[PDB]
């Protein structure tokens, strides 16, 4: 079987992408943030503290004839940005773009951090990292992808994120009309539970490509591109007036500047991020200082190929017994 669903940016900056997901019987449709950096499927629900819900669509397990409470199971997650949520666990039927999994663990939020409450357009997250990171206790639960794997035509999913435009998540098949040229595959390490791989280097604008190994994770759930301080300094040095701002929390640049492109290596292939993808607009309404889309990973501890990088490519998440990542231009 296969599944295919359109994913849509939540705002004019592509801060995140939401994809409709059908949960329960009859279907309750929620718009979830597909996150290859985490492994919990959790949703705003009728159990969420009422003051912490502000416009989100909620899952109501009592209205689903297929929902079953998972006795004694709880979950609690903390994301790298400081966000968190926690609650209890149901199993229910979950469908993505025609692809149905029965008995999927659906984690019902009882408490969420302020960043989720203020994001009225995100009804929850759908984790797509490896199931070793799932936070359900005492019995760890499997991801939607892991549950669907056996029935998929091919054990893969692909991310085709749009720049200021809709895109597509496909499960079980590779759309050969969605990319140009060839797909270049690269080795994945699962030892930390992430889609972790090694980029072969980088270039800034039309500059010389620097061959250097950059270990990082492919994370649809993170907005920006987080790279080592040396790389990020070399990029912003080509932008007149750009500087690192402690008060703002990263590199900013005069909004009137034109940004250079950024190239990253995938084996012998090259993915080019257009400079416009790196502009994240004024730091505050009316400001002439703009926030950069490439930032240092030094405080994070791991490099993150987030949406800024992934939306420049067609990305194959190959969940074969030896998993690999594929990148193609588009
Ligand atoms: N998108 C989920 C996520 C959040 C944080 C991290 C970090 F920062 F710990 F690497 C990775 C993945
Ligand atoms: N990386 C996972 C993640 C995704 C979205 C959010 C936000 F923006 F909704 F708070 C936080 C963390």
């Amino acid at each position: 079987s296969t599944g295919s669903a359109t994913t849509t940016p939540i705002d004019s900056l592509d801060d995140a992408y939401i994809t409709p997901v059908q949960i329960g019987t009859p279907a309750q449709t929620l718009n979830l943030d597909f996150d290859t950096g985490s492994s919990d499927l959790w949703v705003f629900s009728s159990e969420t503290t009422a003051s912490e819900v502000d416009g989100q669509t909620i899952y109501t397990p009592s209205k689903s004839t297929t929902a079953k409470l998972l006795s004694g199971a709880t979950w609690s997650i903390s994301y790298g940005d400081g966000s968190s949520s926690s609650g209890d666990v149901y199993t229910d039927t979950v469908s993505v773009g025609g692809l149905t999994v029965t008995g999927q663990a659906v984690e019902s939020a009882k408490k969420v951090s302020s960043s989720f409450t203020e994001d009225s357009t995100i009804d929850g997250l759908l984790g797509l990292a490896f199931s070793t990171l799932n936070t359900v206790s005492p019995t760890q639960q499997k991801t939607f992808f892991d549950n669907a794997k056996a029935s998929l035509d091919s054990p893969v999913f692909t991310a085709d994120l749009g720049y200021h435009a809709p895109g597509t998540y496909n499960f079980g098949f590779i759309d050969t009309t969605a990319y140009t040229g060839s797909i270049t595959y690269t080795a994945v390490s699962t030892k930390q539970g992430f889609w972790e791989w090694t980029s072969t280097g980088y270039a800034v604008g039309s500059g010389t490509f620097k061959s250097t190994s950059i270990d990082g994770i492919a994370d649809t759930g993170t907005t920006l591109l987080y790279l080592p301080a040396t790389v990020v300094s070399a990029y912003w040095a080509q932008v007149s007036g750009a500087k690192s701002s402690s008060s703002v929390g990263g590199y900013v640049f005069p909004c009137s500047a034109t940004l250079p492109s950024f190239t990253f290596g995938v084996g012998s292939a090259r993915i080019v991020i257009p400079g416009d993808y790196i502009d994240f607009g004024p730091i505050s309404t009316g400001s002439s200082s703009c926030f950069g889309g490439i930032q240092s990973s030094a405080g994070i501890g791991i490099n993150i190929f987030g949406d800024v990088a992934l939306k420049a490519a067609f990305v194959v998440f190959n969940g074969a017994t030896t998993p690999t990542l594929g990148f193609a231009s588009k």
